[PDB]
């Protein structure tokens, strides 16, 4: 780390913290995150899946026994973002935009098998020219918050699939667009049962085999589903229905990545910039 000027704190993870700072030598900023054999392999293989909408891993510090993570720094994350915008709402074809570039982020990492497990709005960062781009992929396997877990991964599935990023997207997307969490969970239970107040409690119909997971209860309460417009209102109906395959309870049923770019509301995709105080 000695090649380096922290300057500021830009937060703390699960892992560690994070610090913008200044390589003493090229000057250039970078995001420099602090954890803390098989975890070092898993890290130097994503140092090679690069794309246009995940956080460049620039540098893998490995010194006197602490691990350092070198990232490409960007100035501000969506949940900074969206409290910024909460008067108003982000507008929809920049929420549009944003779904649009992460799902091909998401399309990326799938393509190569790796999974992000751990989507939410602080590690989703933009930048001025309307980019926005996925951070910490793939950390989770190298080694707080619930409201975008998936109910497969919640239910104790221990071997989940890509589907469980979509799912977390469809939370996102949800929330852009209302300005509220979609499901803010404070326990476990609490996260499983506002997802089943909202979609219904989910039974061998909807979702073969759910019964039969390590988590589920017979005793679960019986919630009835409720429509989307009352979920996400205003949302136009291409909008509801791609978020409504995004949260299919059944992980098999759920759309991928791949398909959901196709889907028709992203028929008039643009990219805007967005209006950003740094
Ligand atoms: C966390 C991880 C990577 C990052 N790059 N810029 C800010 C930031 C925060």
């Amino acid at each position: 780390m000695e090649n380096f000027q922290k300057v500021e704190k830009i937060g703390e993870g699960t892992y560690g913290v994070v610090y913008k700072a200044r390589n003493k030598l090229t000057g250039e900023v970078v995001a420099l995150k602090k954890i803390r054999s098989t975890a070092i392999r898993e890290i130097s293989l994503l140092k090679e899946l690069n794309h246009p909408n995940i956080v460049k891993l620039l540098d893998v510090i490995h010194t006197e026994n602490k691990l350092y993570l070198v990232f490409e720094f960007l100035h501000q994350d969506l949940k900074k973002f969206m409290d910024a915008s909460a008067l108003t709402g982000i507008p929809l074809p920049l929420i549009k935009s944003y779904l649009f570039q992460l799902l091909q982020g998401l399309a990326f990492c799938h393509s190569h098998r790796v999974l992000h497990r751990d989507l939410k709005p602080q590690n989703l960062l933009i930048n001025t020219e309307g980019a926005i781009k996925l951070a910490d992929f793939g950390l989770a396997r190298a080694f707080v918050t619930l409201w975008y877990r998936a109910p497969e991964i919640l239910l104790g599935c221990k071997y989940y699939s890509t589907a469980v990023d979509i799912w977390s997207l469809g939370c996102i997307f949800a929330e852009m667009v209302t300005r509220r969490a979609l499901f803010p969970g404070d326990s476990e239970i609490d996260q499983l049962f506002r997802i089943f107040r909202t979609l219904g409690t989910p039974d061998e119909v909807v979702w073969p085999g759910v019964t039969s997971m390590p988590d589920y209860k017979p005793s679960f309460p019986k919630w009835a589903r409720q429509d989307f417009s009352k979920v996400v209102p205003p949302l136009d109906e291409d909008g509801r229905s791609l978020l409504s395959q995004m949260l299919h309870y059944d992980p098999n049923k759920r759309i991928s990545a791949k398909a959901a770019l196709a889907h028709p509301f992203f028929q008039d995709v643009t990219k805007p910039v967005p209006h950003l105080r740094l």
